[PDB]
């Protein structure tokens, strides 16, 4: 696992001059899936870019190295985002890793401890403020213009460049680019990359071929699918909850460009593909990172998907970012008698 | 594959089918500190096995014991454990397309096997404590065509011991010493192994001083004898009597080494410096590896200009109880510049 700046380095904006701040993010698994056998019957292979094996948990991790490496070159004594989530976490673990403060603002009494507890043992400063979100952001807008701080949003381009590379770890693998591929659509920053990133291995003719891009959202947070701003966006899919994509117009390019798609999969398809991604291929992803596979049982089932093709999956997070999901009451048989036969009828072996 | 990556080094044929999550092939991350080893020019890598596919290092002996055990036509593979085990036998289990059973004493945290239920692993609950469990399990594993998993299958120590081959591939050589946890021991055992193994083929230029470490209150090896009640927030290594007992002892006298213990609280520090000042996060019972390199840091007893090389056996992400007992919510501040700026340290 080299750092991922310097594995790219020719094709990212750094120089001699830039810290590499890196924790070996990037170079993740391209896991082959077994099936499913919708798509097996059609010779259609489908590969998982395993995501969640990245320092943090997330694919986050490929922008920030960049960014938080930026901002350093800055002169930048911080980052700040006012995000909850996964960026919080990779942001704060960066920070952590560069010597400098991870900084979130967020409106007071919003967020649980355990949702930020991550990025806080990383260190992070996580300033609750007695105001409302837009209080929030603005706050951070202003500490960026104020202060040393560079702000590591989802608009930074230096997070976009870094995301960029997993298109090209994809082409490395597989000699070519897929012919398809799939991945979860939040503020739509991960796919802009994806995009960007097979244009450029294209370009340099690594790529002989580019992929259409599939991008899926949660019914309840299908702004980029309706093609309207959702006010109330909602859905078990944390990490795609989102009703106005920051990078909205990103999304569109890349689709169209790529000759590509951006639907919606209900949460009933999400918890199906979560669940077969862990119970079948023996991988566990975060929801909305099973929205992809969502996706692609989707376009199976519709026959949208040519036969003979090949499939990559963008799992973005590990299932162990949303316990929570994976914690319903499991409703256990009884335990039984401390008995050999009792225990092999209740293992199912008899 | 680990698997294919390591065939000629690992008990495999043509005939084995490979049952694997792309594990192994994991960061050996160098660290900037701390301070103490700077000092005396010694460096520190972390290998940060919390990136395998289920969040720790089991995955590398897990793959090779599913993989032969479907050789041998096994309709189930067992454990008598909840945890990392647990969960990396069941992914492995899924991805077979075989079961995998779970037998623990009745009375059970879903967290505690939350991911193994996810895969699908079938739990079994028994009337009767952790011995008439594993007892089960032996016998059931006996009886039945279900392949024991459990710390002591020799094919999980193959696969573990792939671990030291990845480290000397990357170093372009073996470390002048290998810290890491120790709960059943089968760990420091693969590794000595694994360094054996490629110290025969002349990979390895110098064998190193293996430095193992257990939680003061589960500290067995370290006492010379069995450990009742074991306590530690170091949930994986909460080991009262490690099954690998003996493969611990002669990897720590052969490499020259130390199985030596460190407080809970010696733990969390370690625990918070990975994370605060690494960038690193991984569970509790890895971190007792940091915590033992602190130790003789301060006892002076490594020498300068030496390389170490510390196994971070799980992810952060494994314990969020932890993670959450030690995160602190400021509170809150007026919504102006000046108090975010103040609060933030500007
Ligand atoms: C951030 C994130 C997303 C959404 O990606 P965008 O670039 O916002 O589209 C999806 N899944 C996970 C696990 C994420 O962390
Ligand atoms: C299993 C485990 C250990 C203990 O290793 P042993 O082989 O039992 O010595 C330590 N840390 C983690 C994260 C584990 O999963």
């Amino acid at each position: 696992r080299p750092p991922l700046i310097e594995r790219y380095r020719n094709l990212l904006p750094v120089s001699e001059k830039t810290p590499v701040i890196s924790l070996l993010e990037g170079s993740t698994p391209l896991i082959p899936l077994k099936g499913p056998e919708e798509a097996r019957k059609k010779g259609i292979r489908l590969y998982a870019k395993y995501e969640g094996l990245n320092p943090t948990g997330s694919f986050k991790d490929r922008g920030m190295t960049l960014a938080v490496s930026k901002a350093v070159e800055g002169g930048a004594q911080a980052v700040a985002c006012a995000s909850t989530g996964n960026t919080a976490a990779s942001a704060a673990a960066y920070a952590a890793r560069a010597g400098i403060l991870a900084i979130v603002v967020l409106p007071a009494g919003y967020v649980a401890l355990g949702k930020v507890a991550q990025s806080l043992v990383h260190g992070a400063r996580i300033v609750q403020v007695e105001g409302n979100f837009d209080d929030a952001l603005r706050l951070t807008q202003k500490l960026t213009e104020a202060f040393p701080v560079a702000l590591v949003n989802s608009v930074n381009p230096h997070r976009l460049e870094g995301q960029k590379t997993l298109a090209f770890e994809v082409v490395d693998e597989l000699g070519d680019a897929p012919h398809y591929h799939a991945l979860p659509v939040g503020n739509a920053g991960n796919i802009t990359a994806h995009w960007m990133g097979y244009k450029a291995y294209h370009a340099l003719g690594k790529a002989k071929r580019l992929p259409r891009m599939l991008g899926f959202q949660a019914a309840g947070a299908a702004p980029l699918v309706l093609g309207r701003p959702v006010e109330r966006p909602e859905t078990l899919a944390t990490a795609i909850r989102i009703g106005n994509p920051a990078s909205w117009q990103g999304a569109v390019r890349a689709k169209e460009e790529s000759g590509g798609v951006i639907e919606a999969v209900t949460d009933e398809e999400i918890l199906f593909a979560y669940r077969y991604l862990a119970r079948e291929e023996g991988i566990f992803c975060e929801p909305a990172s099973a929205a992809a596979m969502a996706g692609v049982f989707k376009l199976l089932r519709e026959g949208r998907l040519e036969p003979e093709s090949t499939v990559v999956l963008t799992l973005t997070g590990h299932g162990l970012k949303d316990p929570a999901t994976a914690e319903r009451v499991a409703e256990l048989p009884p335990p039984v008698p401390a008995r050999l036969e009792a225990v092999a009828a209740a293992a199912g072996l008899l």
